[PDB]
């Protein structure tokens, strides 16, 4: 009763309206120190979701306190909408740097993943005077009405949906769309949909390089370079969404590193911040300058949000971040796969770098997904004092995108942990998992 | 040339693309400090505009330096979405304590304006299940697809509106609608739109208690609470949206405290972070508790941006600023009143506490907009050192939003540069206006 109401998560409930939550477990955060969350109590906990990836440097890095406090003290105005300011000309300069379209592209900055997947879509619609696009069932491009129009993720199926979209399977290689491990028959597909549609109808294609929200799915080999081709090939702008899984997180700075294609717009978020709402859209200038005073906001660009991003970036560099998220990636399957010698739960493991799945059934031959297991073994993690997720159109894979400063020591305990909870997750009744209304 | 396009303006060109562009001169900015902004080549210049009103407590205010290092120093993760946190919550707290409906209503964390109008529309909508939608002519809500959907404002004037908006023009007393000074003829004619739909159609009525960007517009005495009673007749949610002319900067704390009324739902932005991505949408518990996992961000309610939200209205507090923005305005409207005597473009004088705008006309007696004029007197303004931009669906109302801790001063001296731009705004040529696109 009145000392839970009254305590830092049941305050959450009092004063917070439910309809931004997302919670699966009381988790109620005083303070943070590199990979850990401290709770009101003084609790420490394990941050293995890395606040879903934002916390791209954890929590108190030296980098991001300079270059905001340095920014805070002396800012460049708050907004790039009606003056340049320094840090934002400087950030958007790097950004582009890095692209292989250095030569051609400008940036678009936005407050997050959303905002930024609605300017790209609108550019290229306002650009081109064509409505159409591609985009995959289980992919997350937002939670706006902008980004949820081309989206496919559960959070977005009530959502009203662009003119125009085609929604394709995003080919599983643990659940094949027609028992196709290529993808290929998804390229059928496509190319299917496409002559049922009149010659240039379609504008832009979205793509996560890795699915995140969707269950973490790594395309089959090859894929992504053949649908970029077909897009290509009628003239379809091919948007690669690496707000979740870009910027060193898979082992290359860019995910698309891996996958034989360069798109032709990139959209950048979450951990470009580093704790900040921070996103930015690189696209072809004919794209980005087709209009102005377009797709604006009054803080967009504020020189403390930019700051961030030049510190995450740079940080990337000093600390080489690309090879540790790499190097640690590695480590933290071999001990997912040690796990999976131990708990038949444990049916796929999946991912690059520090985007890392791993995918829950109640057989191994079925692949019957384990959703109530899942629940209750996350519940499990928090009371054990790790927090991670799922995710997944079945409830059923556990993510794991921890800050690329974790070190290999919290690795190892977090899989120790880990191991526990898969020993422990029937401790967890259905009532208390119950509570939390979850996706 | 060369030296030109690699100075950070023409950096700025190079390297952001002209979408999310509102320029009118080209303001390139490497710091600030009080209500000075500093550029490149390190000219100060007063910003009158306050960074749209965003930079509620100047540049380099201490109270936000130390809260914003501190959060960064030691952060409560980054995001309210899967856990609570103490400065969202706390924040979250002092907002509703500052509102007549501390008793029945809670809060949503956005970054900016759109997001937030955004987020009570789909609130609205979905606890109730209707569409319909009052707003006005002028009125500017957002630059999202979801908040330009019941916009009335120039910049939205092309975007897909929602289904059963009703948009009313908004009552000017300097050009009032059917001649009416009273604007009755508004709310008479909103009543006979009202009879021409199905019962209980409508959801959600948005209202600008001061219209900003539609032109700086007080709207006649009376107009509001009687516009909140038919609205009331019919069960519509009032959404007053402050996120221009809220939180002290009216010369009460929040505006609508000016109009005699209590609206069922407040936005806020801007100056919410003074200086950082930051909004809010104060509403009734069942509008806000209707679902859940509907309307969220990752980087939502992160606690960089939550103690900044935080410093500001404790800074409101300690610096008595509702009272300085009230005794400050009067100074400013009485130095334009000064200013009227000397200039016969200056048409009319309007607002309230900061919230303030200078209409300028051709003749007095016709109220021709005087477009030309208003786009060269900002030019020659900025070459003065004096930041301000102009509003209006006409291109014809200066704006000054200037931060809450701007000096007696600083108001005394802009006045005299504003005092020499109208002296001289002619010896700006067309051609050098010309090369900004402004609106
Ligand atoms: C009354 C009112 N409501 C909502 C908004 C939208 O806020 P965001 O730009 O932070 O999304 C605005 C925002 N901005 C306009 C337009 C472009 C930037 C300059 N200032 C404005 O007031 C507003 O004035
Ligand atoms: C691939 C991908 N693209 C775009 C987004 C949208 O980013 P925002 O939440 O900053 O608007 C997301 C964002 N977020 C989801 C859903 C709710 C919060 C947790 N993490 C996510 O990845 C994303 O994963």
């Amino acid at each position: 009763g009145p000392a839970m109401a009254g305590n830092l998560y049941g305050r959450d409930g009092a004063a917070i309206g439910s309809l931004q939550k997302l919670r699966f477990f009381p988790l109620a955060v005083a303070g943070g120190q590199g990979a850990r969350l401290v709770e009101e109590d003084g609790r420490e906990l394990i941050d293995l979701s890395g606040a879903w990836g934002a916390a791209s440097l954890g929590y108190g890095h030296p980098a991001i306190i300079e270059a905001v406090s340095r920014a805070a003290a002396n800012p460049a105005g708050a907004s790039i909408l009606s003056a340049s300011n320094a840090p934002a000309v400087a950030l958007a300069e790097r950004l582009t740097a890095s692209f292989p379209g250095r030569g051609t592209h400008k940036v678009w900055f936005g407050h997050s993943g959303s905002d930024a997947n609605e300017a790209a879509y609108r550019a290229i619609t306002r650009a081109t005077g064509r409505t159409g696009v591609i985009a995959f069932i289980g992919a997350y491009h937002g939670c706006t009405v902008g980004s949820m129009a081309f989206s496919g993720h559960s959070v977005q199926a009530d959502a009203a949906k662009a003119d125009g979209l085609i929604l394709l399977p995003y080919p599983d290689p643990y659940r094949p769309y027609q028992d196709d491990p290529t993808g290929d028959a998804v390229l059928a597909l496509l190319k299917e949909r496409l002559a049922a549609v009149p010659a240039g109808s379609i504008a832009a294609a979205f793509i996560e390089p890795i699915q995140s929200d969707g269950g973490l799915i790594v395309p089959p080999d090859g894929f992504l370079r053949k649908f970029a081709d077909i897009c290509r090939a009628h003239g379809i702008s091919v948007v690669c969404d690496e707000v979740a899984v870009g910027l060193a997180r898979s082992g290359r700075l860019h995910c698309f590193e891996h996958e034989g294609f360069v798109p032709d717009i990139l959209v950048l978020g979450k951990g470009l911040g580093g704790g900040l709402p921070l996103s930015a859209v690189i696209a072809p200038a004919e794209i980005l300058d087709c209009a102005s005073a377009f797709a604006m906001q009054t803080l967009h660009g504020n020189p403390v949000c930019a700051a961030a991003g030049l510190a995450v970036l740079e940080t990337i560099e000093a600390e080489n971040l690309t090879t540790a998220a790499e190097r640690k990636g590695k480590l933290l399957r071999e001990g997912l796969a040690r796990l999976a010698e131990r708990h038949e739960l444990i049916g796929d493991i999946r991912g690059r770098g520090l985007a890392c799945g791993v995918e829950l059934v109640r057989n191994r031959q079925s692949r019957e997904p384990a959703r109530a297991e899942t629940a209750k073994l996350i519940y499990r993690a928090y009371e054990l004092g790790l927090v991670l997720y799922y995710v997944g159109m079945n409830g059923n894979v556990l993510e794991m995108t921890p800050p690329l400063t974790m070190t290999e020591d919290e690795v190892r305990h977090a899989v120790n942990l880990l191991d526990q909870a898969f020993t422990e997750l029937s401790t967890v009744s259905d009532t208390l998992v119950s509570q939390f209304a979850g996706w």
